[PDB]
């Protein structure tokens, strides 16, 4: 298994993460809060991890970018397409 595709703004993909953690979260029986925005990442990330879509992050690298990663290569996989969201 080759890596699919190239993840060039990761920002878009952290977004697009929000959008479909975010939705899911809440159709699965909940509400991440709106609050200011990395705070929403890992709001984002503490869901997908619970629901087994990514791997714990030690405390050494639960950090607002590491969390974004996670965020960013969870929705690069998740799309079938594998699109880079550009």
């Amino acid at each position: 298994m080759s890596k699919t595709a190239k993840l060039n703004n990761e920002e878009k993909l952290v977004k697009k993460a929000l959008e479909i953690g975010g939705k899911m979260a809440k159709m699965q029986g909940f509400d991440l809060p709106q609050s200011p925005q990395p705070v929403r990442v890992k709001a984002v990330y503490l869901f997908l991890v619970d629901a087994k879509q990514i791997a714990p992050l030690p405390d050494s690298k639960l950090d607002g970018a590491n969390i974004k990663h996670r965020l960013a290569l969870w929705i690069h996989a998740a799309l079938p397409d594998n699109d880079p969201l550009k």
